[PDB]
């Protein structure tokens, strides 16, 4: 497929013109990060050299505005621990990569401890916590690094997290008031407010990091007793029947005090960030980190009715699309050795050409929703080993398997 090559030179002359002559430009979800990921995911392709070369001029690009600027927020998406992500796997190689990720590292622990320290629970809200924005994203990308030093800030987030499955308004803690959800469509979805039970944004996110906090060497009783806590709760608000495998995007104070779902929801997809995918990786690496043979073997079956049913996919993005619930579907065959799934990859891949012609102008070059998330995707199929920890960001752990 010469097709590839032809897009990321495009993808390239936007970024070379972009750079050349703002906040968005310098984080994960859409900006150079991303775009170094996907570049450097190409370095057995011929023009590697000129990739290099482009990578490492972004990355003093990048340097150069924060020198300038700073940051604000230590965050996976939009902050520091994205910016380290994307160049993690140039540690080694010159003192510079280093040292920059050193600063990047200090600036996150810093962060973090911040943050903690002015918590206000009456206030909490999605990216305190979550993925895209909050501590269970950074945790994401610290597990990576195997220095010792960075043990106590883990464990402080691992024990952050844990607590916020507490009960607390008599019982409460991950509930998001109607007045602190991330939008006003949100606010008024949810008058009441509600528990979160997306990947990106809830309760699976904060379960799938605790779980591989746990097979990294990090947990305790109460961190466990957290990723047990969030597993009984998806299996107890799990739909029925014709809407097995199925989960709404929130639960409302009442319908968790009765046990019960009560209203249906509106809108339901099968999506990374909510839905059925995300959810199937929490009752993966659950499953896996607590050897429960039924938590696995469940995860298989979610995730297969996702498959077969593509609730509300019209794209080939990362975040909510088609390519997205491809990279787990092989993050589950790497784990696994599970053949459930090849059909789709095939199918996936046979189309590869009509998906990146087609693909869409209005989503960007970016990674989360971006034309540079499907072209890495893609790109692992052709080439499996991965140059980068891009697929950390997506909270698929290659390593889940390989110990501590
Ligand atoms: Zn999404």
């Amino acid at each position: 497929k010469k097709n590839i090559k032809r897009n990321v030179e495009k993808i390239i002359a936007q970024w070379d013109e972009r750079t050349r002559k703002d906040f968005g430009e310098l984080t994960l979800s859409t900006g150079l990060p991303g775009i170094i990921l996907m570049l450097a995911e190409l370095k057995n392709k011929d023009n590697s050299k000129i990739y290099q070369k482009k990578i490492d001029n972004y990355i003093e690009y990048i340097v150069s505005k924060l020198s300038t600027y700073g940051l604000l927020t230590g965050s996976l998406y939009s902050g520091a621990a994205g910016i380290a992500l994307s160049i993690l796997h140039l540690r080694e190689d010159d003192e510079k990569y280093k040292n920059l990720l050193d600063s990047l590292n200090r600036y996150i622990e810093y962060f973090v401890r911040e943050k903690i320290e002015g918590f206000n629970l009456e206030n909490i809200t999605p990216p305190d916590y979550d993925v895209i924005e909050g501590l269970s994203g950074i945790l994401s990308y610290l597990l990576l690094i195997n220095d010792e030093q960075y043990d106590d800030l883990k464990i402080l987030i691992i024990n952050f997290l844990s607590n916020l499955t507490k009960e607390n308004n008599g019982l409460i803690s991950l509930y998001i008031k109607s007045e602190n959800q991330m939008s006003q469509s949100e606010s008024e979805m949810y008058p009441l407010g509600c528990l979160n039970m997306g990947l990106a944004h809830g309760l699976a996110g904060v379960g799938c990091i605790l779980a591989y906090a746990h097979i990294k060497g990090y947990s305790n009783e109460a961190s466990l007793s957290a990723l047990q806590k969030i597993i009984f709760i998806y299996e107890k608000f799990e739909l029925e029947r014709k809407k097995q495998f199925l989960w709404k995007d929130g639960l409302v104070a009442d319908e968790l005090k009765k046990e019960k779902v009560i209203r249906e929801a509106s809108f339901i997809r099968d999506a990374w960030c909510y839905g059925g995918p995300g959810i199937s990786l929490l009752y993966l690496y659950g499953g896996l980190a607590l050897d429960n043979d039924y938590f696995v073997d469940k995860a298989e079956k979610i995730l297969e009715s996702a498959m077969q049913r593509k609730l509300g996919i019209d794209s080939y993005m990362i975040c909510h699309g088609y390519s997205g619930l491809i990279e787990i579907c092989s993050l589950f065959k790497r784990l696994l050795n599970t053949k459930k799934f090849d059909s789709y990859m095939e199918e996936f891949n046979v189309n590869s050409e009509q998906i990146l012609e087609e693909y869409g102008d209005e989503s960007g070059t970016g990674f989360l929703e971006g034309i540079s998330g499907c072209i890495l995707v893609l790109s692992k199929f052709e080439y499996s080993i991965n140059f980068t920890y891009w697929r950390q960001a997506l909270l698929l752990f290659d390593d889940f398997l390989k110990g501590g």
